[PDB]
């Protein structure tokens, strides 16, 4: 039927069909359009309390709960698809990864290398695309999928 991951759904406040990807938790009210070696990805992280460090370049004790650390990334994706602000812009200010500084960029990578949600994430973004929520070790993900 659909792509790697993909269902339909329904807008609980509108009735309108939508589609759901359960791998990378992405969104959106279009049919989803139509696997390689690596892929390279960007990505903006928010710690909480429970991440496996709960330290960052921006804040030496990270207290903040998963909770408000999902409501962070969620604000963080609604300010990107609606153009007020660029993924890589959040990501250079508020990402809790070193890989802030470049703009969120991880890199190419392989099958292997990356906590597992993050990876079969990665894997099932077409170029381009950009994930919702990915829960991992480390804390709560927005991935851009760059190549
Ligand atoms: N941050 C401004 C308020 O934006 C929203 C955006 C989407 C859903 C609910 C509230």
């Amino acid at each position: 039927k659909l792509p790697p991951g993909w269902e339909k759904a329904m807008s609980r406040s509108s009735g309108r069909v939508y589609y759901f990807n359960h791998i990378t938790n992405a969104s959106q009210w279009e049919r989803p359009s139509g696997e390689p070696a690596r892929v390279r990805c960007s990505h903006l992280l928010v710690k909480h309390s429970q991440s496996r460090r709960p330290s960052s370049w921006r804040q030496e004790k990270i207290t903040r709960t998963k909770e408000e650390a999902l409501e962070l990334i969620n604000g963080y994706i609604q300010k990107i698809k609606s153009g007020e602000e660029d993924f890589e812009s959040l990501a250079s200010q508020f990402s809790d990864c070193s890989s802030a500084k470049a703009r969120g960029d991880l890199g190419a990578f392989s099958r292997g290398q990356m906590q597992k949600p993050f990876e079969d994430a990665s894997f099932a973004l077409r170029t381009g695309e950009m994930s919702g929520p990915v829960f991992t070790d480390s804390g709560i993900h927005i991935i851009l999928r760059t190549e």
